[PDB]
């Protein structure tokens, strides 16, 4: 009953498009799942809340969901271990999702997210473009309470010791 | 039953001496249990095998451990992104350990371990001592065979990719 699901990269290039809500499919990419496809999904089935907790976030296609997400009235917190001060954190930020930040020197170094506080997603995935099409790496999907309930507590450990006030 | 736990770190600062069987306690480090403490038992309870899938591998005690691991019998096989050409890798190999590796370029970004073919050690972590005391990571500790069978399928797939012969 529980989804326990990992996902391996490099990822397939696929057409993410209509995933993604594109304005405006005739491209040439296969039109099929992916990793990277699949963990869209993963983040776009949130109806309530989204928590991320990424030590790097470039991803245009995951920033995209992400956007999504918010303009749906989700309720979406971001941990990043860079401020990034046209980045997708600050197309996040602009965009009025709440953003906290480490000192960019390594040290918020998780790369999870946690759906409806119900799903944890948690790799050595960074969302990049480069890292996604490129390296090796592995992304756990998961429903399990015990891992949610402690991938949270820590989330909001982080989240107010980053309070900008 | 099975086991699910999640080590967060930083670690405290703790000592190991006795776990790591040091040649010749009266230190003044805390004699209790750690992030660290845990998953070097984790690592130490292998009998049989050992695959290490990580992008960095520099903690002389993490090191220390796996060839504890070697000389006990057990069958350790590492894959790393980096050849490591004082290093443990380098001390690990001297050893007679089979380590294969990527190009240096980012590529191999896995962070994990499996034990005796039935236990996964998989997180964000990096296994060097600047990570394990100064970053903020997890560490998944699980006893869950679809992913073991799939983690050490990828395994098997890295580790005859970079067959040197
Ligand atoms: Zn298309
Ligand atoms: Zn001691």
């Amino acid at each position: 009953r529980p989804r326990r699901e990992v996902l391996f990269f490099p990822s397939q290039v696929t057409c993410t498009e209509a995933l993604l809500q594109a304005p405006g499919c005739p491209c040439s990419l296969p039109h099929s799942e992916s990793s990277l496809s699949r963990l869209l999904r993963a983040l776009l089935a949130a109806r309530s809340s989204l928590e991320l907790c990424l030590f790097a976030f470039s991803s245009p296609q995951l920033g995209r969901a992400v956007q999504l997400l918010h303009q749906r009235g989700v309720r979406v917190r971001v941990i990043t271990d860079c401020d990034y001060m046209g980045s997708q954190i600050g197309l996040l930020r602009k965009a009025g999702i709440q953003v906290r930040h480490d000192q960019d020197l390594g040290y918020m170094h998780h790369k999870f997210a946690i759906v409806d506080k119900k799903v944890l997603i948690t790799g050595s995935l960074n969302w990049t473009t480069q890292a996604i099409q490129n390296n090796r790496e592995n992304v756990l999907i998961m429903e399990d309470t015990e891992y949610v309930r402690l991938f949270l507590e820590e989330f909001e450990r982080i989240w107010e010791e980053f309070d900008p006030t």
